């Protein structure tokens, strides 16, 4: 069981593929853009995964798959999974009480809560890597 094959223009890390996309998008349109590529906005679940993303991240910032779902107060990844790993900037997301709901990744890799209608130049998609057959 060796799964590290990724489509063209995707970078592998462990058992996932990652797409570092470009072009100005609001969070909801970045979300559609990943769905359109048979993926989804990235979910982050370890220090190791964050390291990898931080290395390939855009300095101008980028959308990730975490949002304050239906403004209920709890942050959930687009794939349905809960927050275990977190890499918040200092004070975040408590200092964000003016209606910020969508989470972006800075150049430093740190997460900050943003207004969902903010237009960012970058956004990250993920998906499972495919495996080479028992050959």
């Amino acid at each position: 069981f060796v799964c590290n094959t990724c489509p063209e223009k995707w970078i592998n890390f462990q058992r996932k593929c990652y797409y570092f996309g470009k072009g100005t998008k609001q969070w909801v349109h970045a979300r559609y853009a990943c769905d359109d590529m048979e993926g989804q906005l990235v979910s982050i679940h370890s220090p190791e995964e964050q390291d990898f993303l931080t290395k390939h991240a855009s300095h101008t910032g980028s959308w990730i798959g975490l949002r304050n779902l239906d403004l209920k107060g709890e942050f959930i990844w687009v794939d349905g999974s809960h927050v275990d790993y977190s890499n918040w900037a200092p004070g975040e997301p408590t200092s964000r009480s003016q209606g910020e709901a969508c989470v972006m990744m800075r150049g430093s890799g740190r997460w900050n809560d943003a207004f969902c209608d903010r237009k960012l130049g970058a956004w990250v998609c993920d998906r499972l890597a495919t495996c080479t057959p028992p050959a």
